[PDB]
């Protein structure tokens, strides 16, 4: 049979699976599936769900979220629902391996400091799916996939892995990591369970507190944040057109979005400065010049400017906070695929049980 | 009152206690008790442990390791847990003295270059237990106990004490010693804290790295090494039948045991050659012909052949590495008993305070 | 006053009270009273209930269930109706102490992982009834009462407490517990609120869904399950003679009972294997040989064979699932009485308030 | 500007701040604030807390512990909550400096062998508060503050610093120190994280084990120990009047307080005798005559007599265990102020960040 190395980014909001053979460098499969499993509701009529499938994954479960009970397999970057997570990894295996006969060797991205229970949860929802697994911190894989191997060696290209600080603000955890060329130790990374889902929850609370029984689902309170959420000083007026009870209302969520998204900064800044002061004095001056924000939370309006302003005001020697880029979804999966093709035979973990 | 001279081999894995009267040469008591103390767990049901004992020693603590919290009194050939060590020495005193009224004079075996703190640790967990103590290095006691006094003087018997090199590869330390007829000086012996427990730890790491959350206890990772561990070139395939999570699996640990046990050789060979080149040039040609491996580590499959091969390949004049024999457990205790019966009245150390 | 140690198995379906003096080993009082309180209905004619009692307990409330409103004090192994539970414990106190003057010291059996609120519920409906209380998990007490103290020490008697796995499938909870010689920790036991009452509810739903308005009470849907309920493959045809609307009908409930009782296996097997894989690898090979099912749910037709089959096909090393025996009702009460006579003076909890 | 030298005793139960100018010997500010920070709860009605303060410190937080969430900044003599500790040191700075404009130079008392992390926790919660810091072990500062400089030189006054052994039994740690005239080395002191809060925890466990759901807060289980706690043989009957569930009960806590308080002796005695045997033989005969107990734990009923009895029974040459005195709270702050006024310009540590 053939072996398929799979860079797997098991996220709280969206997972991304990449599949390629050994020796080569191209990417056979590259899918970005929202981490959600929809169990088609009991009593569903035939023809409502295309193919009468009883379990939907990703967008197929988000479009049919009216007919399906949605369950997010992952919460705070760790597996919260083992059965849904197993179903979802089983779906993504068929995605990364359409034939279903190849031996999958997956490097799955775990949070920065994932507890051994949170790692056995991933090694248990991957048994019988992935033949060999390898659990690497998510921000290190983000640094490894953001790195342009085609542009290495050049002088006009600064390596994001040689000396940088990666602030992978996902949708479950916000992992900061001191990526200093090698596999980061337990002290080179800090994971805060406050990210996109926490800002969604804060907006849900500040909406059910001022506009009670609004009925706005978390999937819409998330779109409000993705479209209008911002960090920094309040922006008023900021009219958000919502649908509350069938009727179209226009809420004023300037202060609401400001307080919801600035809590993320207030959470990740004490851990940003902690790792900045944990770095070696010889290398921190360039570490400040190479601070990179990845993950979905990098798309928050004005987060790099606010973080660089807060690091400059605190006296850090000329920080330069940078955004990862447009491909913030595949960075952890690209890094996990690069770490799969570079993993030694003795590095892969055997999944028995 | 009567005096009982006790040859005590306080080991990291097994301690062997011998007891005999003065003047005679027979051996009254001879016990080999695994150095372990199991404190019966809180809430134990009556009748689970025979006699409702709350502290179990040796095999009684290994058979009842499910109901008892086991603590190893000794780590790296030095007392690591003083309370468990004192409990264990108190048990072995009752073993060497069932009446409990005789004055015990014990020669305890310490590592090759045991620090004065590591020796006061043994003289402190023996106060009130042994009336007089005498601390002699463990490999010299192994040389003394391996020596056959019934076969001395004969021409067809080579004395292991007259001029030999003893590599007592224990379970905590691997002490190499130039046994040249007399009490070895501090430069005639080298102690490396790498032995059976270090190979057990290396196997535990190599198993939790490839077969994560295997749950194999150290007492089973140790039996794997005793049954299949080997030094030399890798032997594949070498199937080890284990029980991981209730289910019976068959792991492939050829390279694993190879890398685990060859680290012991890589550790003890720089100290083997150091003392071979420290010996007098007049006597080193005979030293190489009398290289003897004792301790549990002598039972590793193919360790004398590997060490003789490494010593011949390095150009040493015809080395002949030999195993101690089947009685590798009592050799330090036999030597300590022979050193107790030959100790002058001024050699015994008084334990006060 | 005299002290009476009372082993109390407060069950969801039946509670077993045992009473004995201190120091002795005989059992003075031993009653099995169905956990139910029948409050005699308003307007009851004199002479309908023997003695004109207004509150009936156990069988006296089951025979007079036409004249009394029955309330089950316990649901899911925890006290659900505090007033009925206090009345019922007050009745069982008079059962264990007919004189009503002795100081009762009761060891009540709680579920495996009973929350502190579920324990204060039992310590609150026992205040003024039991002078000292002691709450121990129900499966551990089943292990302690199944143990035959007359045959301890013998070689031909395997101890159910030294190392075993007890599946106390009651009528409210199904508690699995790693009984390994000592008081089980919070991780050695899992309690699932799915047992006899859950299968009763599943049968009630599957009967009100196919045979609507059948009028079969839960007390008859329960007898259907006790008489014909089975786990494993469906058995058709399986005719159950019932009385629906006064008329005698003969339903076909092969698939119905199959699906109702196999849900219990589907619920308790993920928690069975969880503790099988939680046990130490040194003792799991014996744990699988000593898997014991107690409680009412042990009487389900073919549950030990089915669970042994499911554990064998999953690769567990030669499991051997055994049934507790005929005396499955007194095992928790016998164990609580053995734990009362062996409880230290500082183990008894004082009930004030 | 003016400089204010501040002897700061940052305790687990009570922190004492002393402030004085340079050159003089009088004490400008002397406050004893219980180390607690009460964050006023959300939704507090105006007028409940005097001044509508949102953060209360010391007694102001203990009197309003019903309206405020109390957090102890310090646990085991080290800073456990950095934010509450920073607020608390900020309050104590305003206490030692009402004007808030003077340059504060604080000598803060750390435990005996405070780890460098536990010292950077104090230098980090003091940055921007104290301009210069100096961390000295707490028992040495207690020895320095117990010293009567007004009585030095006299013949009828034995100096507590020239040669003594201080058992500062605080509320977080119980530090024993060989105070032999100079700054004690790392081997002249032992810190045990078992003191007042550990006895409070032991009493809480022994009360929730015998009188379950008693609801007695730690602040009341602490007053029980302060009013009735004793070391030595059990004192029965010892009736303690408590309030359990609104109702006034009278518990018997003779054995309870005995076992709770004698654990402190059993913990601090192996470290007491360790330093007694670490002292020079020339000075140990005087050291035993000058054994002094300070800190809150010195107020335990019969602790000096019990420790002197235990030291005499062990054969130590005529020990004389003495209590510090009534002013056991300001001794560490008095010594820290005496060491601030005697600290050289190069001894002060600059706090930058
Ligand atoms: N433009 C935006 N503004 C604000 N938030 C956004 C934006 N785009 C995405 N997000 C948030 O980012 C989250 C997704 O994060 P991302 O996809 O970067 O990493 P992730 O895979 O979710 O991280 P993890 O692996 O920790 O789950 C979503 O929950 C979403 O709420
Ligand atoms: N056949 C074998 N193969 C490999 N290792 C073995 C074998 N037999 C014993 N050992 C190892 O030897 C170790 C101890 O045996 P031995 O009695 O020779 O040393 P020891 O006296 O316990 O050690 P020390 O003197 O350092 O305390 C054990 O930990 C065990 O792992
Ligand atoms: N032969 C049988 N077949 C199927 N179910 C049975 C049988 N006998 C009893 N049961 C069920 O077992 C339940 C009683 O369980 P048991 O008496 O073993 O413990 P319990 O007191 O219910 O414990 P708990 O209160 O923790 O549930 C009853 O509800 C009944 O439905
Ligand atoms: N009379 C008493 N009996 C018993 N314990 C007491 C008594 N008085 C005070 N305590 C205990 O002493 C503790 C306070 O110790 P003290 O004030 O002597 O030093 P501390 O500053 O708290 O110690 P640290 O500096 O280690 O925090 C309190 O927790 C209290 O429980
Ligand atoms: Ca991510
Ligand atoms: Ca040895
Ligand atoms: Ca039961
Ligand atoms: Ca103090």
């Amino acid at each position: 049979t053939k072996t398929v190395l799979v860079g797997f980014d098991f996220g709280t909001n969206k997972s991304c699976v990449l599949a390629g053979t050994a020796g080569a460098t191209d990417i056979a499969i590259s899918k970005i599936v929202p981490t959600v499993v929809g169990y088609v509701k009991e009593g569903i009529v035939d023809g409502i769900v295309a193919g009468n499938r009883s379990v939907l994954f990703g967008d197929d479960a988000l479009q049919n979220r009216l007919h399906a009970r949605l369950v997010a397999p992952m919460e705070h970057g760790v597996i919260a629902h083992p059965d849904a997570a197993r179903d979802f990894v089983q779906h993504l295996r068929s995605l990364a391996d359409p034939s279903g006969q190849a031996e999958i060797r997956a490097v799955v991205g775990v949070p920065a400091n994932a507890t051994e229970q949170a790692r056995e949860d991933v090694r248990r929802c991957a048994f019988g799916i992935f033949d060999r697994i390898l659990l690497i911190p998510e921000p290190f894989l983000a640094a490894l996939g953001y790195r342009d191997d085609a542009r290495l060696g050049q002088s006009n290209y600064i390596d994001p892995v040689v000396n940088s600080l990666f602030i992978d603000i996902g949708g479950g955890t916000s992992d900061i990591c001191l990526v200093q060329g090698y596999f980061p130790g337990p002290d080179d990374q800090i994971s805060i369970p406050f990210a996109g889902d926490a800002i969604d929850q804060l907006l849900q609370e500040e909406l059910n507190r001022t506009y009670p029984n609004n009925g706005l689902s978390l999937h819409k309170v998330r779109e409000i944040k993705e479209a209008h959420g911002y960090v920094g000083p309040s922006r008023k007026p900021l009219d958000v057109k919502v649908v509350i009870g069938g009727k179209a209302h226009t809420l004023e969520l300037g202060d609401t979005l400001a307080r919801a998204c600035n809590a993320l900064i207030d959470k990740i800044y004490p851990a940003l400065t902690t790792l900045i002061q944990r770095a070696s004095s010889d290398s921190v001056v360039t570490l400040l010049q190479n601070i990179i924000i990845t993950g979905g939370g990098s798309q928050i309006k004005g987060i790099d400017t606010l973080l660089q302003k807060k690091l400059t005001e605190d006296g850090f020697e000329s920080p330069k906070v940078r955004l990862a880029g447009h491909d913030y979804k595949r960075y952890v999966a690209l890094g996990a695929l690069k770490a799969a093709r570079a993993a030694r035979e003795n590095q892969w973990q055997v999944l028995l049980g």
